[PDB]
């Protein structure tokens, strides 16, 4: 495959994952992902296999 | 496959995930994919195999 | 196949996912996929094989 | 297949998902796709697959 | 396959992940990919095998 | 005169003036005698003299 | 004159003049006379004069 | 005059003028006598004067 | 003038005078009297006098 | 006149004037009189002559 990507700016102002907690108790972020950020930001993954697994969670508990 | 992804822009600004907790108990952000943040923002994913789990879950709690 | 995406903009403000939370107990923003944001934004994704799975949710509680 | 998106704007401002929970007990946004937001904003999911599941809840409680 | 991204800029700002954390307890910012920031941020990865395995968890709590 | 106060208790619970507000705008509360608050409360006031003025008003707004 | 003032309690709780305000604006808590505030509470007061003025206002605005 | 003022308790728990703000703008406790505060409070006020003037007032604005 | 205050207690908890302010513009508690604040607690005041004021305002604004 | 205070406590835990301010502007607590505050508090105040003034504001702005 081909990809092509041309970007043209001035002024860019880019944020990508703020958090932000206070007196707060637990508080989860959790990407399964890469994070990518940029002015201009460009990402490519690929799996192959016959079993893949992607999990995310945020919190497990027991008892 | 060809994928073009032209841009031109003057003033660009860019929130990507933002979180405020404030007094909270148990707040949770999850994201099972990738996090793609620009002025230009491109993602490509390809997934092969027959049997491809994907799962994304806040939390989980038992007993 | 072919994507062509062009864009021209002088002023392009953009949030993607934000959350507030105040005094709250168990709040959960769950995304199953990709988050992508931009002035420009572009996602693809592929899955081939004949038993996928996407499962996305919130949360689980027994007992 | 061909997709051709051209765009031109002069001012764009967009929010894509946005949650404010205050005092709240157990809210929950859940989605079970991509999350794609921009002042041009393009999505491409092909799924091949004889038994495909797609499945998105907010909550499971037992006992 | 071919990959090609050309920028040009002005002016860039670029965060990428921040975090903030003020009198909490148990607070958790969890990246399973790489985090990968730039004025022109790249990313590419590639997975081969039958039983790939992704998981991606805030915390575990037991007893 | 006289005055005699007698009380016996085992358990008191006494709230005296209490007040809300939430996203109000100009609430008031005015009181123009004195709080007296207690288990056993006892107040006296006298005044002696030929043009004695009490006046309690919430807010006065002119133009 | 004469005044007497027994009491007998185990367990007391008193508040006496108790204000909350959240996200408001201009709250006013006004109290002419003293606060007077206890298991047992006792205020006396004697004002003698021609001319005596009390006065007990929220709040003034002109123009 | 006389005044007589007996007392007799185990658990006393006593609270007088409390206060809370929250993002609120222009809040005012405004008291315009004494603050007295006690398991056993006690208050005696005399005034001899042929103009006695006693004035409360939250705020006043002008222009 | 004759006063007599007797107390017996075993457990005496006393706050007087609380305030709190979180992130609020601009809070004003004003007191005109003394703050007296005991287990006992016992105020006198005498004003002799042909024109005595007594004022307490918690804030002017002028243009 | 004559004042008698007997006070008998085993355990006493007394606070007075408590003040909290947290992100807050011009926050202002404003006492005319004495603060007197002990296990036993006692205030005697006598104030004589034709043109007594007590005046106590929280803040004056002009212009
Ligand atoms: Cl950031
Ligand atoms: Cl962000
Ligand atoms: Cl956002
Ligand atoms: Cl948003
Ligand atoms: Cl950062
Ligand atoms: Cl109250
Ligand atoms: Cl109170
Ligand atoms: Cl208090
Ligand atoms: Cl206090
Ligand atoms: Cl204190």
């Amino acid at each position: 495959g081909v990809l092509y990507v041309g970007s043209k700016t001035k002024k860019g102002v880019v944020h990508g994952v703020a958090t932000v907690a206070e007196k707060t108790k637990e508080q989860v972020t959790n990407v399964g992902g890469a994070v990518v950020t940029g002015v201009t930001a460009v990402a490519q993954k690929t799996v192959e296999g016959a079993g893949s697994i992607a999990a995310a969670t945020g919190f497990v508990k027991k008892d």
